């Protein structure tokens, strides 16, 4: 057959799941140390007193 | 005449110039945080205070 000029420019691309704009949390100054940390500071400040 | 398939495709394309190393504003010393957070810093300190 006698195709006619593209219509439509085309290729094989790249499909991935959209991320997410990952909101920080509203306790998030806290991510830098791990919970049981923070707990044992808390330990650590009662027995030191 | 009778042109042949497309060889190539393109089209309308912006071009500029490619960014460089922005000069250091003279109050960038503020940049690390958002105005915001400076502005409620400010509200913060009068209402502790
Ligand atoms: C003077 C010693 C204590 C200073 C105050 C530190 C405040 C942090 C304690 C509460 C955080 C507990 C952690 C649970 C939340 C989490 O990180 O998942
Ligand atoms: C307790 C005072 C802390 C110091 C505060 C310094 C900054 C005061 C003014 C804050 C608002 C303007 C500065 C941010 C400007 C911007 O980056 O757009």
């Amino acid at each position: 057959i006698d195709f006619s000029k593209p219509f439509m420019s085309l290729g094989i691309s790249i499909m991935i799941k959209k991320p997410q704009k990952s909101k920080p949390g509203v306790f998030s100054f806290l991510d830098p140390l791990a919970y049981e940390i923070w707990m044992c500071i808390v330990f650590a400040y009662i027995g030191v007193s």
